């Protein structure tokens, strides 16, 4: 019955981050029929509310919290269709759908620890790999829909994924039996969360500015899309094996194989500006995807390893809360160096440094 929960969490993570990762198409259509920050608000509200979501999880159960969050997300994403004013779309999709996604997603991570302890890394790896499949499908589905239906009906169609998520979150049967600062009482969690938050600043910069760099520098190449394939080809792969490998390494030594990611996640991050040809860029992006998958997958299992399963909910929620600010901050800062220095090179260097600082911080946790 654990794989039923794995399927439910896969649907959750995939739908939430496939609707968010495809936010450009719907709003491009809306312009065709200020606008930038509502998507950032929706994406960051998943992280900001996580400390709040942890308390509701601890009190009401993962099933109840996830079901309520998915219901709120469905309500927001559905009423976003009937809204004709942009101001109402800062609420219905911005804060309402955003908070719904946070309340739906934090229990999605927490529930996997109720069932798997020995193969928890494998379960999270499968969830992340399957979720990447959803994340690389929604961009297409909306572009099929737009050619036949308007944007409002597009929100209505996207709402049934939240409806199905609300139905599926009923499977979070709890086996294991309000501002608790007791999680911060552990120094290892503090240092680990600090390092993760530091790395998150430079984490999202490549997936935002890599396309712009390629279309600006490598103008002779028209088939740039293969790069997004390469990450998609490797990241999900990196999400699978790492999870399995996450089970082979016992205890806090697991953090080392996350540190190993960060350094490479940093190093390749400074290798895009150094690539004079295209094949080198593809090779670098392969390792970038692999390190992305490693960074994504190990996050939850290490929380259970450090703080246990009675406290993993608060640890995950607070970790996402601290992660919230750097993830939003990164790409805007990279755009600032882009505008100032005249190239993305300095942007990628400042994107690659924070992963290295995070690796240095995390190296001393074990
Ligand atoms: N999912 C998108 C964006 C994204 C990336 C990361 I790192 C996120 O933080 C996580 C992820 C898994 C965990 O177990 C924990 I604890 C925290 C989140 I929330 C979203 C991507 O593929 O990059």
């Amino acid at each position: 019955f654990g794989w039923v929960v794995v399927f439910a969490a896969t649907w959750c993570n995939g739908s939430i981050f496939g609707i968010h990762n495809s936010v450009g198409i719907l709003y491009s259509m809306l312009l065709e029929e200020q606008a930038a920050w509502v998507g950032a608000l929706a994406m960051g509200m998943i992280f900001f509310c996580s400390p709040i979501v942890s308390i509701f999880t601890d009190r009401l159960g993962c099933r109840i919290t996830a079901t309520a969050g998915a219901a709120v997300a469905f309500i927001g994403l559905h009423t976003s269709s009937f809204t004709s004013s942009l101001s109402l779309r800062y609420f219905t999709y911005g804060i309402l759908f955003g908070c719904g996604c946070s309340f739906a997603f934090q229990p999605s991570l927490v529930i996997l620890g109720h069932y798997f302890q020995r193969r928890l890394g494998l379960a999270n790896g499968v969830v992340s790999a399957g979720s990447s499949i959803f994340s690389m499908s929604f961009p297409f589905l909306i572009r099929m829909l737009g050619d036949k239906i308007k944007l409002a009906q597009t929100f209505q169609v996207l709402s049934t994924f939240m409806f199905v998520l609300m139905l599926l979150s009923l499977t979070y049967r709890p086996l294991l039996p309000y501002f608790n600062m007791r999680v911060f009482r552990q120094r290892t969690y503090r240092i680990w969360a600090f390092g993760i938050a530091a790395a998150a600043l430079g984490y999202f910069v490549p997936y935002v500015h890599l396309m712009k760099y390629v279309e600006e520098e490598f103008s002779e190449i028209k088939e740039t899309w293969v790069l997004l394939v390469c990450i998609g080809a490797t990241s999900g792969l990196g999400r699978l094996v790492s999870g399995h490998i996450s089970d082979s390494i016992p205890g806090l030594k697991k953090i080392y194989l996350q540190v190993l990611s960060f350094l490479l996640l940093g190093l390749m991050s400074m290798m895009i500006p150094l690539c004079r040809d295209f094949g080198g860029l593809i090779v670098v992006c392969l390792f970038l995807g692999l390190c992305d998958g490693f960074f994504i997958t190990i996050m939850a299992p290490i929380a259970f390893e450090l703080v246990g399963p009675m406290q993993a909910s608060q640890a995950i929620g607070y970790l996402l809360g601290m992660m919230a600010l750097p993830m939003i901050a990164g790409p805007p800062i990279a755009g600032l160096l882009r505008n100032c220095f005249g190239d993305y090179h300095v942007a990628f260097y400042f994107a690659g440094v924070p992963p290295i600082i995070g690796a240095v911080i995390l190296f001393f946790v074990p």
